[PDB]
């Protein structure tokens, strides 16, 4: 059983608690809206191998954190969360990958890009937008939605196979 270390960072209203939340999820509570940051634990078997996983549920660059640096020395993967209809949550992605790249003085860093709420018909944030900035970082890129669950588990596994990737070069 291996122990991963994921982190999802972005800017605030993106959605990366609700995100978290549905991954984790145990259903034992019906509503779940966290505020404060915090750290969830799911165990995943993906290709078939059984996963532990530690997700950091962060807030965004607005809401201070002491441990925030630790956060990213600590963690081996990172979900790199915009929303799909919030131009400045993508651009605010150069912001969160460079403070991940200057922690770990690395930009081989496991990421993947990911843009929610593509249950919304109205975006403004285009797939060939993002899908070009996931190049230039050579990361994954994958649409999500915390709504109706689309991708949303594909996006974490898809960190994990990032990260078991990375750790094999
Ligand atoms: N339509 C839609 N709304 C979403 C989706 N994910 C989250 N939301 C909504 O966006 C708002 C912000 O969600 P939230 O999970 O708090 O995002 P956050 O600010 O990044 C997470 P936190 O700040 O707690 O770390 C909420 O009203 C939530 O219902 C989604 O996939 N689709």
């Amino acid at each position: 059983m291996t122990e991963y270390k994921l982190v999802v960072v972005g800017a605030g209203g993106v959605g990366k608690s609700a995100l978290t939340i549905q991954l984790i999820q145990n259903h034992f509570v019906d509503e779940y809206d966290p505020t404060i940051e915090d750290s969830y634990r799911k165990q995943v078997v993906i290709d078939g191998e059984t996963c532990l996983l530690d997700i950091l549920d962060t807030g965004g660059q607005e809401e201070y954190s002491a441990m925030r640096d630790q956060y990213m020395r600590t963690g081996e993967g990172f979900l790199c969360v915009f929303a799909i209809n919030n131009t400045k949550s993508f651009e605010d992605i150069h912001h969160y990958r460079e403070q991940i790249k200057r922690v770990k003085d690395s930009e081989d860093v496991p990421m993947v890009l990911v843009g929610n709420k593509c249950d919304l018909p109205s975006r403004t944030v285009d797939t060939k937008q993002a899908q070009d900035l996931a190049r230039s970082y050579g990361i994954p890129f994958i649409e999500t939605s915390a709504k109706t669950r689309q991708g949303v588990d594909d996006a974490f596994y898809t960190l994990v196979r990032e990260i078991r990737k990375h750790k094999e070069k």
